[PDB]
């Protein structure tokens, strides 16, 4: 019952991170920026770094997510300039054959010395795929986890034995070979929120990402983590929840709130239209923690007490300064991080 | 007419490099080995590093190319730990959608600061693709450069304008978007030996790889480079030849020959069966230069005089020692490298 929680950083592979506002920091996703971010996160003992994959943006004044790097190649570069932090890339399974993902994962396993894992996603936004002629049709919405189930069986064969003879509705392996196999058991993580998605995660994932909920209501996601725990019961597997939040912290509650309101007041409404104390569309209605460093520490400790919650995935309004103030001012106050040096 | 030639290293992304022999150095392709190789090549002013993609091996006593990393992720890692050498990854175009390759190339452009390019290949070995159910059928042999022509049109649209509406027999783009665009014009290279392959390279490539020929007959490839020059005439484009050789050099001709014979005497005949002063199957009948450091320097200077030859792509019997003796003993004697510091 002693508080212990893992901390990850959701790295800005897309421009402007997760704020859709002309008052938010404006920046392009460069390798050097993400290198600075992940090296600083590693310095402050963040447990992992994850990048999403986003194949189409939302336009507007800030050209929001119009500029995005590719996840496996970004994480391969970050693996080469880190030494301790876990590194996860996202595979949009419609865009990469499973044997290619299998070999890419083995490659970054080699780059990182065993620190690499894969976030498997089905894809949900039809424009990302229709734009390049690979959308399977609106049958995909209901069948996508059948597809993902075949996909991961191929991956598990290849990582586990170096070969696959899997034959299904979507893939045909005829003694497919991928070697080297990963030096350590390959980590698979998933971000399913639906019943079907959580059932997939319960069978195949090491843990499951879910959305934090509300502004300064850190435990509001609890029913989602409860559903994941029950999905995991149905496989007997230990598959905890990692919860996505944005942290907007400052010296005082008032100063942090002033920033949050300043961001909301610059909302890039044209971009928000394309994408279409309450949450705000300015950060895609993300669960948000806004307060003094001590207030954010207290609220993150609350997250750690939720049944099934094993970690948080953090975005910030400003990653370079936000990681620094998290490491210097927030994390030392967190009971659930007392295990760190 | 003053000798000037570029030098590249063909990095061992597959186990044991390019020797199929129990008397050859035995090693796995690791990131750390390829990092040591490319950093040493960069130190000696090699112009570029290229990795192939090989999705299935040939077995035998040495499990030859049974163990292979993936090219884009390997080169992304190498880009992060280099600063001057050009970095090329190979895309087997049947395995990756063009918009994904486009974004991966933009990503390694960002990692490398503008040092990245793509070697586009159609694929030729049916088992590499049939094993994962993606071989298009034996029509592909005659249509593969039609396919590659559509593929590169999509790439050129995306790198050039950030978007594509290309519609063809093999791809359908509906306002496909990839941004960021590369910071510098994206380099495309090809390795076509056939009439159709050279015609593709003449239209779309910056240069074309061809095979060196014979043992210690450095200019024997000349008719191939002559055919490439004539293909380039038909587009008005400047598309030179880069010639693949293995270098087996030592203090004396006799010592280098003794190594070459020692390698041939350990030929892994079971692996050679699967793959199926003369060239030898022990290095896939590669053009090979065997001699003292001074003899190899003289022969490489001969290569530089061949019409159309602009560079060489080098393998070695031992990459770590071979790059060192190339930099310390061979390159200082090469008239075509007198431009280096
Ligand atoms: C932290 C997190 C990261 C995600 N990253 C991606 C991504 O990179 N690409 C993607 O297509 N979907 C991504 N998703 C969406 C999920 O894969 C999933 O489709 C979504 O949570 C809806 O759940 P469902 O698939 O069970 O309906 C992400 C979700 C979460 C919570
Ligand atoms: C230096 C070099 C590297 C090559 N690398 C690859 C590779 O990584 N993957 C591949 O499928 N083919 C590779 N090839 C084969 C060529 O793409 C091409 O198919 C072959 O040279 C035959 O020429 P053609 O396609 O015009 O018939 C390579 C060839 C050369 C000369
Ligand atoms: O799907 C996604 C990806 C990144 N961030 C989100 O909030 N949702
Ligand atoms: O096709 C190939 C690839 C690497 N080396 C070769 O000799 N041929």
């Amino acid at each position: 019952e002693r508080l212990m929680m893992k901390i990850g950083v959701f790295v800005p592979i897309g421009n402007n991170g997760w704020l859709i506002s002309t008052h938010a920091p404006q920046y392009m996703p460069t390798f050097e920026l993400n290198k600075a971010i992940v090296q600083k996160a590693e310095h402050y003992h963040f447990d992992f770094a994850l990048s999403m994959i986003k194949l189409r943006g939302f336009g507007g004044k800030t050209e929001f997510w119009d500029h995005n790097l590719e996840s496996f190649t970004l994480m391969a570069g970050l693996a080469a300039v880190t030494s301790r932090i876990q590194i996860y890339a996202t595979a949009a399974t419609l865009t990469l054959p499973p044997a290619i993902v299998a070999r890419m994962a083995a490659t970054i396993d080699s780059i990182s010395g065993g620190r690499f894992g894969v976030n498997l996603v089905t894809g949900w936004q039809k424009p990302e795929y229709e734009q390049m002629g690979i959308w399977p049709g609106d049958d995909y919405f209901s069948r996508r986890y059948d597809y993902l189930t075949e996909y991961v069986q191929v991956l598990r064969d290849l990582w586990g034995t170096g070969k696959s003879d899997f034959k299904g509705d979507f893939f045909t392996m005829n003694d497919c070979r991928v070697s080297p196999q990963p030096s350590v058991p390959m980590k698979v993580i998933c971000a399913g929120q639906s019943d079907a998605g959580m059932a997939f995660s319960a069978r195949y994932a090491d843990f499951n990402f879910c959305f934090g909920k509300g502004v300064n209501t850190p435990t509001a996601f609890a029913p989602t983590a409860a559903r994941m725990k029950q999905a995991a019961e149905q496989t007997g597997r230990d598959v905890g929840s990692y919860v996505l939040f944005m942290v907007i912290a400052d010296e005082t509650d008032d100063a942090a709130r002033a920033k949050w309101e300043h961001y909301k007041a610059g909302a890039d409404e044209e971009a928000l239209s394309w994408l279409t104390d309450p949450t705000s569309a300015v950060n895609i209605n993300m669960g948000t923690l806004v307060g003094s460093y001590a207030s954010v520490a207290r609220m993150l400790d609350e997250v750690a007490s939720v049944p099934g919650a094993e970690g948080v995935l953090l975005t910030f309004d400003d990653f370079l300064s936000g990681i620094e103030t998290f490491g210097e001012r927030i994390q030392p106050l967190m009971q659930c991080r007392a295990h760190l040096p």
